């Protein structure tokens, strides 16, 4: 497994958009956009879990520094952490 941090996101980026992006490289088991507790609105970052570490590292290597919906991605291995 690998937990992937995705950040500097267009605030319109949804969980399904993150899954859509990362599932191109391998199986995705979880996708979460972190939101403001009161407004419920995206804070511009989230986490995607992929079942295969090798596919996750591949996704990070390909996606590094690419723009997504008008903003340069932050895409990096995250600390494995429960929700
Ligand atoms: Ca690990």
């Amino acid at each position: 497994s690998m937990n992937i941090y995705v950040g500097n996101l267009n605030y319109r980026v949804r969980e399904e958009d993150l899954t859509g992006l990362l599932q191109q490289y391998g199986a995705v088991t979880s996708a979460r956009v972190i939101t403001d507790r009161e407004t419920g609105r995206s804070r511009g970052f989230g986490f995607v879990e992929m079942e295969d570490e090798n596919d996750a590292r591949r996704a990070i290597e390909e996606l590094f520094d690419q723009e997504f919906q008008g903003r340069k991605l932050i895409v990096k291995e995250a600390l494995e952490r429960p929700e």
